């Protein structure tokens, strides 16, 4: 790599990990199109595994990222409209109150306060139905916005029931292979097992435990060359030749709404570039990131908007993920590490890199 990358990442993340006791981490740096990577530490620490280009880790609601462009593929197939009502979808759900919710509203956290997260308690179809048909909203659809798995999670089910697939085979199908995704997993195969990184929570390995629409909100595995190839794809969308998932990726960075300097897309957020590092970075904290806050419509969305910072954090209970990018600078960076540590340390490094590269 330039050494302007090699020193950058060294300065930002070795002392990120010494401070924030991280077992093992990935990064890659996106700069001029192409991908720089760095490993440091292990991926099973009892078993003395390295982290490698080939490890794989649990992205958390990064993961949300792939449904919304799954979302997109299918808006461009004309499967789906975003004003079509839920009920269309999903008949059953005859509930008074999910008059007026659109797979807008579920794919943008605006139905009306949804949940941050399914009850564990839901374990199976009759179950899911009951949790939906008895929610009873807080706001009038499109008014507030709530961070919610069990808003885009129901989203994501619903975007694919035209196509006749699973939800698994339609991302497999229609969004890892075109992109030549092939070590990125709902579900690990055992023979990949191997390269599976344990989290660590509270010094336990753990691996995220299964639940109602978890491939859907935070189920993704991935490897940090599978992820900086996400990245490239979603910096030069034109590039991809399938164009039903060239424009998929556009309108998954459409700006739908916004409140204060940040924009809603489809799984993807997105501010104006140049950012204000303090807004990202104290935007990021989860006491934000998870609170209720108004938004305003924008209609018609606006296309996807190269001067952008475009970004999404996630975790599960032992990974912490971040994914940035800026379209007009053909620049971006993916950081996965095997434990969930603060939200706005991450941001803060990802921004010193980014800044000096700029
Ligand atoms: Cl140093
Ligand atoms: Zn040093
Ligand atoms: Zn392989």
């Amino acid at each position: 790599a330039p050494q302007q990358i090699n020193d950058i990442v060294h300065r930002t993340i070795t002392p990120l990990i010494e401070q924030q006791k991280i077992p093992g981490m990935a990064v890659a740096v996106i700069y001029q199109g192409k991908p720089y990577y760095f490993t440091w530490g292990y991926a099973d620490i009892a078993k003395k595994q390295p982290v490698t280009q080939q490890t794989l880790f649990e992205l958390g609601s990064v993961s949300k990222t792939f449904t919304g462009v799954l979302g997109g593929d299918a808006i461009a197939r004309g499967e789906i409209k975003l004003s079509d009502p839920t009920t269309k979808y999903w008949p059953e759900l005859t509930a008074k109150q999910w008059n007026g919710i659109t797979l807008l509203h579920l794919a943008t956290y605006t139905a009306g306060g949804l949940p941050l997260q399914v009850p564990d308690e839901v374990k199976s179809s009759s179950d899911l139905l009951r949790f939906y048909q008895n929610w009873q909203p807080a706001w009038a659809p499109g008014t507030q916005r709530l961070y919610a798995n069990s808003s885009i999670g129901l989203f994501g089910a619903l975007a694919v029931k035209p196509s006749g697939l699973s939800f698994e085979q339609a991302m497999q199908t229609r969004v890892f292979q075109p992109l030549k995704l092939n070590h990125t997993w709902i579900n690990v195969p055992p023979a990949e097992e191997k390269n599976y990184a344990w989290g660590y929570r509270e010094g336990k390995a753990v691996h995220v435990s299964p639940g109602a629409l978890d491939a859907e909100a935070y189920g993704v595995k991935s490897t940090i060359e599978d992820m900086a190839r996400w990245v490239q794809s979603n910096l030069k969308p034109l590039d991809i030749n399938e164009k039903t998932l060239q424009q998929g990726i556009q309108l998954a960075q459409s700006r739908y709404w916004q409140t204060g300097d940040m924009y809603q897309g489809l799984g993807w957020e997105m501010l104006d570039w140049p950012v204000n590092p303090d807004s990202i970075i104290n935007g990021s904290d989860n006491k934000i990131a998870l609170a209720a806050r108004p938004v305003k419509a924008i209609t018609p969305p606006t296309p996807a908007v190269r001067a952008s910072w475009v970004h999404k954090t996630g975790a599960t209970g032992g990974f912490g993920s971040y994914v940035a990018f800026i379209p007009e600078k053909e620049l971006g960076i993916v950081m996965l590490a095997n434990k969930n540590y603060p939200n706005p340390a991450r941001v803060d490094a990802a921004w010193q890199i980014l800044n000096a590269l700029q």
